[PDB]
């Protein structure tokens, strides 16, 4: 009953999102604020802070689409000004954020991201 | 009774009819809502603008962390409907609320232009 093996699975997704997007950092958080994993350019970040400030975002737009008479909105884009962010909610649990520079094709980032969510959500339903 | 908040919604009202936006909200980082202008009925105006304080401070700490300024637009996709903020003067947030039907670079253009309009309002207020 050890998993163990699934936690290794999700970092293998995140190190391969990171070289294949050719993403600067990629950190996957939990909605309660946990980070979960974290992966590439991790030095000089503060993943803890990262983890809070990103479900604190996530919590304040699902009850901003439930307003609205939507459900939780799956992608958030967020251009900077070298840097660019990237948001995917997996299962409606878990927040795969991906930072990268902006030189970077946005439709590969996007097309990695959604292969990296895929293996992800088949992984956590695993999970029971 | 106040010109300058009478062109402030006048803003609002074109936006929602250029950009073809199906709501348009202005609140103040302080979660005070300033303007509307759209299908504003069955949502709850003072709850938006609380909601949409709370996640651009949240935004504004995790740009800080990635050594990038506050961002000026943020996007968020949905399945039927996609949601546009965009900060006007680092004090102002302007929440626009759209089909996935309308054209992504129309929205952003538009936003752009009444941006730079509310930004000329804000600096005549002092």
């Amino acid at each position: 009953v050890m998993y163990e093996e699934e936690f290794t699975k999700i970092n293998a997704v995140c190190d391969r999102l990171t070289k294949d997007a050719n993403a600067k950092v990629v950190f996957l958080v939990d909605k309660n604020g946990q980070l979960i994993s974290s992966a590439g350019q991790t030095q000089n970040i503060d993943t803890t802070s990262l983890a809070s400030l990103t479900a604190g975002n996530v919590a304040a737009m699902g009850g901003l689409a439930k307003l609205i008479g939507e459900n939780e909105f799956p992608n958030q884009f967020h251009e900077g000004a070298k840097d660019s962010l990237y948001m995917t909610i997996v299962g409606s649990r878990v927040v795969l954020v991906v930072i990268f520079d902006n030189r970077t094709s946005l439709g590969l980032v996007r097309l990695r991201i959604k292969k990296a969510s895929d293996e992800l959500t088949k992984i956590f339903e695993s999970l029971v």
